[PDB]
């Protein structure tokens, strides 16, 4: 049987009243947002923040990733564009159409067909080592190492430009992924239980699984009957690494899962303690910080 797509995220379309502070904006949607465990923010249509990273000089090398290397139980240098490129080539010479036309659906279908085939090994690629600090955020920032023009100073300052989250808990930088086709990141949560907002700049979709935090030790407790016994006595930190699980089987055992599909220029919000994963619907690029409340 195919994968069946688990019930839709909220989506929440603030006025640019409501759009004034992220901080207050979520703590009002938390009643509704923090029972699916992540939720989608579509800024008002004129909000369109300037991509300000420097382009010329950004240069990685991505981290390889087999999709079925539990059921089944190199390098190469590029530059934005050089990825771009093998990017698209993968995926329409995988799916014998172009890049646009492959529906989100498919795309999700086949990522989890992949993930459990023993018949077929699929490998890509995931620029997901990327500080900001590396080339710059995709933000614009008045740190004086790049030019920002007077109509780009309202996203400099803007609540909204993760570089200026809240990130010091009472008693850390963005971080960049450069996705391609069937680049995805396992089930997780952060550090201290911390919220994370996600900022998708530009490219195809990024297509996200959440579970509220109510359900978080019914999450860990399936994973620990059905994860390889091998990782079962893994820390929590470790075992995080190699947590891939398909959101019908979690579904089957009674965990809830919502999904959305973020597209560019959309926020993704998780929750503290909402387990989340996904991956990545073709060549994007995405930025992301844990915030505090
Ligand atoms: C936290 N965590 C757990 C295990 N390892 C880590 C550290 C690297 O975390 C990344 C990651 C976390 C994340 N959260 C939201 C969105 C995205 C995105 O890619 O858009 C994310 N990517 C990661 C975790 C597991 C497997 C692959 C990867 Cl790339
Ligand atoms: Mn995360």
């Amino acid at each position: 049987a195919e994968f069946v797509p688990p019930p839709e995220c909220p989506v929440f379309e603030p006025s640019w009243e409501e759009f004034t502070d992220p901080l207050s904006f979520i703590g009002r949607i938390r009643p509704l947002a923090e029972k699916t465990g992540i939720c989608k923010i579509r800024p008002p249509k004129d909000w369109q923040p300037p991509f300000a990273c420097e382009v010329k000089s950004f240069r990685f090398t991505p981290r390889v990733q087999r999709l079925n290397e539990l059921e089944a139980m190199a390098v190469r240098e590029y530059t934005l564009q050089s990825f771009g490129e093998m990017a698209d080539n993968f995926k329409s010479d995988y799916f014998n159409m172009p890049v646009h036309m492959v529906p989100t659906e498919l795309v999700e279908k086949e990522f989890w067909r992949l993930v459990s085939s023993i018949e077929e090994d699929v490998i890509v690629e995931y620029g997901a080592d990327i500080s900001s600090k590396d080339f710059g955020s995709g933000f614009p920032v008045k740190d004086g190492r790049r030019k920002i023009l007077p109509e780009e100073e309202e996203y400099a300052l803007s609540g909204w430009n993760l570089n200026n989250m809240p990130v010091l808990e009472q008693s850390k930088v963005p971080w960049l992924y450069v996705g391609m086709c069937f680049s995805s990141f396992c089930w997780h949560i952060e550090d201290h239980w911390s919220y994370s907002i996600n900022y998708l700049h530009w490219g195809e979709p990024k297509t996200w699984y959440g579970v509220p935090s109510h359900a978080a030790e019914q999450l860990e407790e399936v994973m620990r009957e059905l994860a390889p016994e091998l990782f079962e006595s893994q820390p929590d930190l470790l075992h995080q690494l190699v947590t891939i699980m398909n959101p019908n089987v979690l579904m089957e055992h009674g965990v809830p899962v919502y999904r959305t599909n973020q597209c560019a220029g959309e926020f993704v919000v998780t929750f503290p303690r909402a387990y989340h994963s996904g991956f990545n619907q073709g060549y994007n690029f995405a930025e992301a910080v844990n915030f505090c409340t």
